[PDB]
């Protein structure tokens, strides 16, 4: 009895993260193979860490503030932001984050897509 | 009311169109379509649920593409392919289609899952 939705996420070519805001600092509790190929990290290097580690010297603080404020308000956000592979290579990340609420309205998870749009935006 | 499945919410909330089909029902019908798929194609959930994904094909669709998909599905193998499909509006578009079979622990086919993406502009160069 395999979960078809889990397999959807495991097999898609679109990078995806799930985080758990009931653990301290809202850490990644799942990253799909697409995310690990994109960024160069192993699963054990990203699980248990906040997604912040993708940010670096080029990252616009205005982008980071907007994400922080949407997460605190438990609201979704779409935004392009400069992020960094483990190698150190910069890329433009088209980032989509959505909160996941209980039936009772209690925040449970966050889920995200990430898409390298370096070539698109280079135009 | 149970804790909500994070992976189901991942697929419901992503902007990437996705379908799940059930090959143990007759004609391998769609049993889940995410809102991204309904935005892409223009259909309501009740117009696509319970149907084979074939309904997206039309006069422009290359039968060679359809044969290749049919043969991959019968062999329970994945396929990546661009194919002409049709929105409910009638507009034709290039669909970058990614299909994967989903196996049991025992290796028995259980579901198929797909991504779909309008790549009309990319392919138009
Ligand atoms: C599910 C999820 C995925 C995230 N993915 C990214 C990401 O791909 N890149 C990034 O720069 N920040 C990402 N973030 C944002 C950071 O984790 C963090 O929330 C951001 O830096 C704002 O907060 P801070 O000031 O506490 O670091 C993600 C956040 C969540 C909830
Ligand atoms: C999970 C899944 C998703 C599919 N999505 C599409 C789609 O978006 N577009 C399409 O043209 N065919 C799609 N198909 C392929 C058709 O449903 C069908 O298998 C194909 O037309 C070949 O078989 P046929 O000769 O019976 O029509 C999908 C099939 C599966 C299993």
């Amino acid at each position: 009895a395999t979960d078809p939705f889990r397999a959807a996420v495991e097999f898609t070519l679109m990078p995806m993260l799930i985080t758990n805001p009931h653990l301290p600092d809202n850490p990644i509790v799942f990253a799909n193979p697409a995310f690990l190929k994109l960024t160069g990290y192993e699963a054990d290097e990203v699980m248990g860490r906040n997604s912040r580690f993708l940010q670096g010297h080029g990252t616009d603080p205005a982008h980071v503030r907007a994400i922080k404020s949407a997460i605190a308000a438990e609201k979704p956000i779409d935004i392009d932001i400069i992020n960094y592979k483990k190698s150190g290579e910069a890329f433009w990340n088209r980032l989509h984050i959505s909160p996941v609420h209980n039936a009772n309205g209690r925040l449970q998870h966050f889920v995200s897509s990430q898409l390298d749009v370096t070539l698109e935006l280079s135009r």
